[PDB]
């Protein structure tokens, strides 16, 4: 059976993920590498009217004190359903074709995705919770809906000094949001690593008590205060005993299950587009490939990707 | 390895699902309605907010767009406990056992599809939710594990209205339009499983909606013929078509059983218990899966069901 290499490029917006990814696709043979792009058209038209604008306008309104935190959360929660739709539908139709993990000879097909389901089911929500525009309950609700992690889930997150990032981003201008999203993804990288080194949130929960003070596949085990777990020490989720309600505890259990088997890689975006491209292309060497389930899975996957790209990525 | 029997009691609210499961020490556990999560843990009085917003919309006090945001947002809270529970329980489910008594029997008050498909679909028919939001929920429906036995209810509308009147939840408003919508959605749901099990292919029969199983117009597929989901030439956009493909996959392997609720509580209880004979049991994955499942159930019940 042919082998497949799925690679999800994710991380804070504005680092050059899109530019880079296409440079990567450009180099490959026409048909042995397909790109599932950002579904902009679904966010601006198909699923709803100008979703990105509504998000930014609401955060701005909230900041100005024109609407309440509750009003903002409803809007943000609702908008996040639209933002994550295409990732979730694509994951559900693609899953059946993924077989077991083959190994780190060239893959018959290579699927480059612009973001992974967790961007919308974990990362953006958590960032919005840090911005005060989303409840911690809604965040964990999204987390509980994260699809089972299939074998060969290779994710690439990005590295970029904040000044370089601000610069690159700056052509609404929300630097607090940029910081938030930056912290969320840092935490995420630490969380996979924490999970892969044996970290048990239930065992280290007691080590959290405090406030706010990154590698994904290298280094020692991070302190739980440096992982996504710290975010959920919110008073809304805590009971009279001081411990988390089980509903939320189970959601953190889901979070750990989902992130422990993922393969995370860091791409240094502080270089030219071609550098990033050559950079990303060299990381593919250590990513895990998987077998497809049917002999005709390759073409089906190709159709899906092209159709997705044509209908939703511009 | 011990065998487990999972039974999800679902259907429109107000038929007596709860009474019947209550009436029906350690070889059968009940995962109840997570009322406390809906009223306190996840958010403040979620059922009230739902009914108030439908009522406000009806009065013309807010727009259809405003209603959908609130409705979409609230549906996240309503389905949270079912989704979290499904996610932690899945790992313990093994393959099917067969067509002797099961070591453990899990009775649930509703299945993830009530909040991930049925309520949203009904609110769409009520004008308080977009068809895009509905399919977004459908796309998140957890993979259907083996032994997914779901019991839906049968009850004449007059008997239902009559009964609904008295079991009004905290914040609920007696809405007959909403009752009809939810009744239709579940009727369609039942037909859809059957359609799917008999070979029905929505892509092949889609044309009959604009031109020995049910007709596609009697399944959930009819609801997604909404103009919002179609391109200028009438075609369903692929994003939505894929969502329908997820819907068929999820519902085809489900085991649906109809319980007649037009009878006394003990009648229903026995009725339900006689239906368990044809439900599919599965093996658990670890030897210590039973107790873990028991803990889960009890803890869920204690923390969220009152
Ligand atoms: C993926 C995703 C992106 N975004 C934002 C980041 C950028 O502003 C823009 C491009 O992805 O959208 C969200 O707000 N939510 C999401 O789930
Ligand atoms: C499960 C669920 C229930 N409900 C409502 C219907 C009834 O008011 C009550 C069910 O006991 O809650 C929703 O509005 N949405 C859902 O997803």
């Amino acid at each position: 059976m042919p082998t497949l290499l799925r690679v999800y490029i994710d991380g804070p917006h504005g680092m050059g993920k899109t530019t880079t990814t296409q440079l990567l696709v450009a180099l490959g043979s026409r048909d042995d590498i397909v790109y599932v792009p950002e579904p902009m058209t679904y966010w601006r038209v198909l699923g709803a009217s100008e979703t990105i604008a509504n998000i930014y306008t609401t955060q701005h309104r909230l900041d100005q004190g024109e609407i309440s935190a509750g009003d903002a959360a409803v809007v943000m929660t609702s908008a996040n359903i639209t933002m994550g739709m295409p990732y979730a539908v694509t994951d559900a139709v693609l899953a059946p074709h993924i077989g077991g993990e083959a190994g780190s000879p060239p893959p018959a097909l290579t699927l480059i995705f612009d973001r992974h389901p967790i961007a919308a089911l974990l990362c953006y929500p958590a960032a919005r919770y840090l911005m005060g525009s989303m409840t911690p309950q809604a965040v964990l609700a999204f987390v509980a809906l994260i699809p089972p992690t299939l074998p060969g889930t290779n994710i690439v997150l990005g590295a970029l000094p904040e000044d370089r990032h601000i610069d690159r981003l700056a052509k609404r201008l929300d630097l607090a949001m940029l910081a938030a999203i930056r912290r969320v993804y840092g935490l995420l990288a630490n969380t996979v690593r924490y999970l892969q080194c044996g970290g048990s949130w239930r065992e280290d929960w007691g080590q959290l008590s405090g406030t706010a003070v990154p590698q994904s596949n290298a280094g020692p085990r991070p302190h739980i205060g440096d992982t996504l777990f710290t975010l959920f020490r919110a008073p809304e989720l805590l009971a009279p005993n001081g411990d988390l309600y089980n509903v939320f505890a189970w959601a953190l259990d889901v979070l750990a299950k989902r992130l422990r088997s993922m393969h995370v890689f860091i791409l240094d975006y502080d270089q030219s587009p071609a550098g990033c491209r050559d950079a990303l292309l060299q990381l593919t060497s250590g990513m895990v490939q998987t077998h497809v389930t049917t002999p005709g899975s390759i073409p089906t996957i190709c159709d899906l990707a092209r159709t997705f790209a044509r209908e939703m990525g511009e």
